[PDB]
C-alpha cells in the first residue's frame, strides 16, 4: 500500500473532504497521478463513502515534455469525466512556470481562494500540496488567512502529507 495509492493515508484525506484544492508543481504532480485515479475510481465504485464532490487540482510546470504523461492523465480523466456524467467534478489549472486553460506564469493565489471561497460558502475545504516548501508557507498563509469562523464561512485546511 502507498501513500498515494487508493488506500493510501494522503487518498484517505483527500476523500474525506468535500471539495479539495490539489497542488502539484514538478515532480510533485506524480503522487497526484495515482491519487486522481484513486478517487475517480472511488466516486464510480464506493458506495459507502460519497463525500469528495469537487476538486480544484493546479499543475506549476517546467518542462511539458518530461511530464507529459500526467497531461495525457488529466485529459482521459476529464474525458471519462464528461461521459458518465460527472464533468465539472474536476477542474483543472495548468501554469507554466518556465518564464480548464493552459496559462503562462504562475497563479495568483490570494485571487485563487478567494475564488473558490466564494463558489463554496459554509464548506471545509482541503488544500493539498506536493512541491517547494516555500510554496507550503504561501498555500499555508492563504488557508487560514482566508477562512471564516462565520456561520457561512469557508475553511481552508492544509493537510500535510507525506509524500
Ligand atoms: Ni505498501
Ligand atoms: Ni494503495
Ligand atoms: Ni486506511
Ligand atoms: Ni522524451
Ligand atoms: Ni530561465
Ligand atoms: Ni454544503
Ligand atoms: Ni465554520
Amino acid at each position: 500500500i502507498a501513500v498515494d495509492g487508493p488506500f493510501g493515508t494522503a487518498s484517505e484525506d483527500v476523500f474525506s473532504y468535500e471539495v479539495v484544492m490539489l497542488v502539484g508543481a514538478g515532480i510533485g504532480v506524480t503522487p497526484f497521478a495515482s491519487i486522481l485515479k484513486s478517487v475517480w475510481y472511488k466516486y464510480c465504485n464506493n458506495a459507502t463513502n460519497l463525500k469528495l464532490k469537487k476538486i480544484y487540482f493546479y499543475w506549476l510546470c517546467r518542462d511539458t515534455h518530461a511530464f507529459e504523461w500526467f497531461a495525457d492523465l488529466l485529459q482521459l480523466l476529464e474525458s471519462q469525466m464528461q461521459e458518465r456524467n460527472n464533468a465539472g467534478f474536476l477542474s483543472y489549472n495548468i501554469y507554466l512556470t518556465g518564464w480548464q486553460k493552459t496559462l503562462y506564469g504562475r497563479p495568483n493565489w490570494d485571487n485563487e481562494f478567494k475564488t473558490i471561497a466564494s463558489q463554496h460558502p459554509n464548506t471545509r475545504i482541503g488544500v493539498f500540496l506536493c512541491g517547494p516548501e516555500a510554496l507550503a508557507e504561501t498555500l499555508s498563509k492563504q488557508s487560514i488567512s482566508n477562512s471564516e469562523s462565520g456561520p457561512r464561512g469557508v475553511h481552508f485546511i492544509f493537510n500535510k502529507e507525506n509524500f
